[PDB]
Parts: structure tokens; C-alpha cells; sequence
């Protein structure tokens, strides 16, 4: 509840999402990843916790809306109600973090992901704490209106090996990608 998990899948261009959608055409099997990840929780009872800008929410598919069997926060400065689906609405990723450290909810949370938002990648990466980047390496470029923050080496450090994650190379629709996982200690 306290180290933040952020997850993503960029292109070698960095490439993160295109007019209000991903940039590559739809890698099933790689939302399964994103899926089990994010929704599998290290203690029954808990549920793990997404964090996601007010586009990323939007951008989901409704049918696929809220991200089920997932506590999901929405950022806005501008809607007063969360939308439809939502769990909760913060104005500010530092109001979402102090909430969920919250007593209340620190009961029946487990997990927390950030997995929405170039922005909220940003800011996410830009504060003390426990930090993790679940990365899916996408092979390929592909044109992008959207891009994911600069992993600093000297920072992060990239894990040989996390559990649950495997290592060897995917390929879907002629499509090759990984999954790594960064870590900065603090
Ligand atoms: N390749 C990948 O893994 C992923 C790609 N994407 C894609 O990224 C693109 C959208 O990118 P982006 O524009 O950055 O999306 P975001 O979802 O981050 O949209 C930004 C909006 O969200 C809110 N927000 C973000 N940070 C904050 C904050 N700190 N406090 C309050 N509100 C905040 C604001 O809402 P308002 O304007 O209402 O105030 C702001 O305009 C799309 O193509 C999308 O599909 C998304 C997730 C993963
Ligand atoms: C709007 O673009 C998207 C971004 C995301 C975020 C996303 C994808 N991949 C990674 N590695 N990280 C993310 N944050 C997810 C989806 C979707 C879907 C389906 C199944 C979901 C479930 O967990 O139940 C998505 O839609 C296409």
C-alpha cells in the first residue's frame, strides 16, 4: 500500500497511446498480463488499487469498465462526481496517495498501481518511497501522440528476475514484447 507500482507497455519510440487509443492494434495477450498484475492481490481479502488520469478512463472500452475486481481511483481537476463506474475521484495523485494510506482503507487494500496517464507516470516517478516500473517492452515503433517518462539507470535499477513475471520473449500478431521489471529503493 505504501510502494508504488506503475505499469505500462511502450513501443522502442517510447510510444504510449495515439488519438485517445493505443498506438498498435489490440495485443490480447497482453492485456492479460496487464490484467492478472494488476488484479492479483498477495493477501485474500485485499484487493489491489489503480490509479489512472480521467483520459485513460475514458479511453477504456465501457464494456470493460470499471476495471473489475479492482478498487479504481480516477484523477480530475475539473469533474465533481466520479463517473459512472468509478470507486473514487481525487484532484490530485497526492490526495489519492494520502487516501489510500488511509486507516479505513489500508484494511482492504493490498496492491497499488498506477496505470494510466503520461502525466501520473511523471509525477508517480517524481517522489520519495518504494518505487517499481512493470514495463512491457514492445518491439516496435509505432506512431505515437503520447509517450512514457525517461527511466534513469542510475536511479532504477532493472531486477534479473521478479516473481510471477517470466522473462522469456512474447509474440502476438507478428507483434514481439517482454515484460521487465525496474526498482528504486528509498
Ligand atoms: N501504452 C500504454 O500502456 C498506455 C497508454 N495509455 C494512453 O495514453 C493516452 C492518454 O494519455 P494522457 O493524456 O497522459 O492521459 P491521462 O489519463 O493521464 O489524462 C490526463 C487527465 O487526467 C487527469 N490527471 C492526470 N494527472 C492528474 C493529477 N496529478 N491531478 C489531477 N488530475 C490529473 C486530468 O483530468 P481533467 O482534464 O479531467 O482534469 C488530466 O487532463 C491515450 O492514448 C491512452 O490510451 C493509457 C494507459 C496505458
Ligand atoms: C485505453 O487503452 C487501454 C489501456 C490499458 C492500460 C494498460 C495496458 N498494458 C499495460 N502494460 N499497462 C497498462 N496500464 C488497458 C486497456 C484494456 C483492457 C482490457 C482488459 C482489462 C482488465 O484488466 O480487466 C486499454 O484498452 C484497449
Amino acid at each position: 500500500v505504501r510502494p508504488l507500482n506503475c505499469i505500462v507497455a511502450v513501443s522502442q519510440n517510447m510510444g504510449i497511446g495515439k488519438n485517445g487509443d493505443l498506438p498498435w492494434p489490440p495485443l490480447r495477450n497482453e492485456f492479460k498480463y496487464f490484467q492478472r498484475m494488476t488484479t492479483t492481490s498477495s493477501v485474500e481479502g485485499k484487493q489491489n488499487l489503480v490509479i489512472m488520469g480521467r483520459k485513460t478512463w475514458f479511453s477504456i472500452p465501457e464494456k470493460n469498465r470499471p476495471l473489475k475486481d479492482r478498487i479504481n481511483i480516477v484523477l480530475s481537476r475539473e469533474l465533481k462526481e466520479p463517473p459512472r463506474g468509478a470507486h473514487f475521484l481525487a484532484k490530485s495523485l497526492d490526495d489519492a496517495l494520502r487516501l489510500i494510506e488511509q486507516p479505513e482503507l489500508a484494511s482492504k487494500v493490498d496492491m497499488v498501481w498506477i496505470v494510466g496517464g503520461s502525466s501520473v507516470y511523471q509525477e508517480a516517478m517524481n517522489q520519495p518511497g518504494h518505487l517499481r516500473l512493470f514495463v512491457t517492452r514492445i518491439m516496435q515503433e509505432f506512431e505515437s501522440d503520447t509517450f512514457f517518462p525517461e527511466i534513469d539507470l542510475g536511479k532504477y535499477k532493472l531486477l534479473p528476475e521478479y516473481p510471477g513475471v517470466l522473462s522469456e520473449v512474447q509474440e502476438e500478431k507478428g507483434i514481439k514484447y517482454k515484460f521487465e521489471v525496474y526498482e528504486k529503493k528509498d
